[PDB]
């Protein structure tokens, strides 16, 4: 009930107070541990409604004041009458901000608290949400000096008239696949992909086309938008010492917004929220560049540095990740657009951890998630013991709205 | 109730029913997961159920289940029991349970292997001389001249658990820790605590950056004796690199025979307090863990020195860089000079085939994500992507307290 945790680097000890304060289940038991698993009413909401409201008045330090409790009375006015509410912008800001507070798999939420949150529950029509998007993208992108934000569209009702932004991150490259046989572009992207070509895009069919967005608003089907390609800020991959590394022909997006998940608040569904911060340099350059169902590169780039590639145990799947790695940090700071490396994130991360201990009484935390696809044990987050838990706000994921949409 | 794991690099999807055999608890509940924490006499009456649970385990895999000798056996046991409080496994049934016992360790890469292991019984054993005489044996054994070995020796069990038997070790072979006067440490950090009790209890130490430790030996509940490993059964490998000539210079070396001596065995109820068990190594315990630690050598910042890579900014991976030389000198090393050692490529891979094949055959293969996950270059080996499944089987290896903190001194 309370909770110790441990740094074995360093033999720092916290006590967690905060996980009492769980709502959600986590897939694991007493008998089975699930952590590594990927994805393990009008009575329901005004429970959902109360929680919400208690801890926002708490933080302003309002606990049981006049405007507490009248706020709670007239949300609980509006649900016995319209079965939902509203939230207040200030509650709103407050509810966003906490959801990604709450991400326990989530490695750079030191920034937590410096977010933009764009509210357009005023929208109505895919063109609508098209502006907003834009609009988005650009405050984000900031020409290289990337900022926090997030978008929120009206929430769920009746869950026949939902928000949906298609799209798995705003910015995606296609997918494609060959007579040859093979993938060209990105592979994990081929459905949508396919999604987009059916609904009506000309595919220019290169390895880094930008896919248009898909669109849904108020439960109609979706419609294609390209995003101003001027908005779409890119970096061509090259390496301080290897010449030929650019003639390899790589590029990558600078901003990483993802679009697929729903925000709960106070009981409240958000299932179009697209949010946007800013990459660690392994996503790229161990996952997207380097996942054998990516765009599996290592082989080629091995070839280029010319490395005993007969045996593993030469380590030349290792000497060529870490150079890929070294070239997409070079690239991005070369050309002033904001990335963290897994060295400085998961640094900031523990002082994160260690400020919301002291603060808060403790941090959920997904190890699984937070140690980085690379030298996992030469950054603090290997040592660092963390006890996983879900807290509302949350982000949770959702299926895919083409599995469930009707035409 | 059936569960899947899926790969998420070539979707097979698995499913698992074994973990319905799980008895044992996992630390989490349904509010929170606890995935990532490090650390997880009986009465009669607890003794029979994990008695007849066992050995109906041990029937069936040998195709014997309900037969006349599988009764006489249960009844066997049932009344040594409640005559003598407890009980003594036949051969057969100590060998097929420690062979159990590490099959069922969910946090080891090396399952694949679990089939092949050397049984040695030193339940005849009375005293420290005996126990270093046995443990001798096993170290000569396992290291093979550099061709590894597995084996465990499994010394007598636990009675009143006031006559254990213990290793005081760690591991059997390891290198002493030194904490100097002004704060530094000579030798490897994580052993200045036991260093100091063999310095206590009489060791001579001759101070230096790799010596191995004594052996400091608990026999039948007495105060432990101290005993030095003959050097000609330590076999060590100088640390070089296939391209770096200077990396001889650092005056790295490892032993080569890894094993573990401080777990205890718990099979059938039974529980062996003393079983040093020893396989061979993977890589990266030595290059990564071992080497590069900061609680431990810490030789990145005199790797990267010497690599001349730009150390201002850890943006430009000097860490990762020079981590991955120390890696390529330690596999190189081992193989060169003939000893047993494993990449982490390699291991995982088999590591996954061998999970396929349990799945199969068993019904599934608990497995620690944590742990199975080597500690560079996660995801470009195959279990990063490998959904698991962890739950505790008997029989099992557990952790135990250190025995400084528990031995009641003689005198
Ligand atoms: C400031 C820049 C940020 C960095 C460097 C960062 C870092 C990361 C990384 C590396 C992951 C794992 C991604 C993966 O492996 O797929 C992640 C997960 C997550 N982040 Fe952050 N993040 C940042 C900003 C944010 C913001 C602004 C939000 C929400 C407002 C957020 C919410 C999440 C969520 C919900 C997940 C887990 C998604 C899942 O479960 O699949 N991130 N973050
Ligand atoms: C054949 C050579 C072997 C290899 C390459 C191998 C590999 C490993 C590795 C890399 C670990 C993680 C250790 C750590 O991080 O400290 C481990 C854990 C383990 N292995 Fe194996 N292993 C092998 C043989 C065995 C044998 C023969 C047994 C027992 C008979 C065994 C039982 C275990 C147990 C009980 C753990 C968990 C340690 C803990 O919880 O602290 N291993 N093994
Ligand atoms: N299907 C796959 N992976 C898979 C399947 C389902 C879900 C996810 C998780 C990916 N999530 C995208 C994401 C989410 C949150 C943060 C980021 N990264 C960021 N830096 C930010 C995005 C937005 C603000 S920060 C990326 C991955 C695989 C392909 C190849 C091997 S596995
Ligand atoms: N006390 C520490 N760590 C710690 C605390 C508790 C348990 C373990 C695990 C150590 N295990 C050693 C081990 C166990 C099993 C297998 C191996 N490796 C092998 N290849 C074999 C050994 C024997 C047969 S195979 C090593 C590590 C720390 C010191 C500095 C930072 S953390
Ligand atoms: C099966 C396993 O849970 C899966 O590979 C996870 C492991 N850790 C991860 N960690 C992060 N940050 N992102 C991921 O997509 C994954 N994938
Ligand atoms: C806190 C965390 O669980 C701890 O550092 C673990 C992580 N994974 C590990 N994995 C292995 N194989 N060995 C270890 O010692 C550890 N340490
Ligand atoms: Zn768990």
């Amino acid at each position: 009930r309370f909770l110790k945790v441990k740094n074995w680097e360093t033999d720092v000890v916290l006590t967690d107070t905060l996980h009492l304060k769980s709502t959600l289940e986590t897939g694991c038991t007493e008998h089975i541990c699930m952590g590594s698993i990927m994805l393990p009413t009008k009575d329901q909401l005004f429970p959902l409604a109360k929680e919400f409201l208690d801890q926002y008045y708490s933080s302003i330090k309002r606990f049981g004041s006049k405007a507490h409790m009248d706020r709670l009375e007239e949300v609980n006015k509006e649900i016995e009458s319209t079965s939902t509410y509203q939230l207040k912008d200030t509650e709103l800001i407050y509810g966003a901000k906490h959801a990604w507070r709450n991400a326990s798999r989530c490695v750079g939420r030191i920034q937590w608290s410096k977010l933009q949150v764009f509210d357009a529950r005023d929208c109505t029509t895919a063109h609508g949400m098209f502006n907003y998007i834009c609009n988005h993208v650009k405050y984000a992108t900031n020409k290289g000096n990337l900022r926090s934000a997030i978008t929120i569209f009206p929430q769920r009702t009746d869950g026949k008239h939902d928000f949906r932004v298609w799209n798995s991150q705003l910015i995606r490259y296609a997918g494609y696949k060959q007579p040859d046989g093979s993938t060209l572009g990105d592979p994990a992207n081929v459905q949508f992909t396919e999604i987009c070509i059916q609904q009506g895009w000309k595919a220019p069919r290169g390895r880094f086309d930008v896919l248009p967005l898909l669109l849904q608003a108020n439960g109609n089907d979706p419609e294609l938008f390209q995003i101003p390609p001027e908005l779409v800020l890119e970096v061509p991959i090259r390496h301080p010492k290897f010449d030929w590394f650019k003639d390899l022909g790589l590029k990558w997006y600078g901003l990483p917004a993802v679009s697929n998940m729903l925000l709960e608040i106070g009981g409240l569904e958000f299932s179009a929220c697209p949010f946007s911060g800013w990459y660690m340099g392994t996503e790229i350059g161990v996952r997207d560049y380097c996942d054998n169902s990516r765009y599996n590169i290592l082989e080629e780039v091995a070839k280029k540095m010319d490395l005993d590639m007969r045996k593993t145990s030469s380590l030349w799947k290792d000497q060529a990740l870490v150079e890929i790695n070294i070239a997409v940090l070079y690239s991005f700071q070369s050309d002033k657009v904001t990335i963290v490396d897994h060295h400085s994130a998961t640094e900031s991360f523990i002082k994160h951890m260690e400020n919301e201990y002291r603060c808060r009484g403790g941090c959920p935390a997904d190890w699984v998630w937070i140690v980085p696809p690379m030298s996992g044990s030469i950054t603090p987050v290997f040592h660092q013991e963390m006890l996983n838990y879900r807290l509302t706000p949350s982000f949770e994921y959702q299926p895919d709205p083409w599995n469930t949409h009707v035409w």
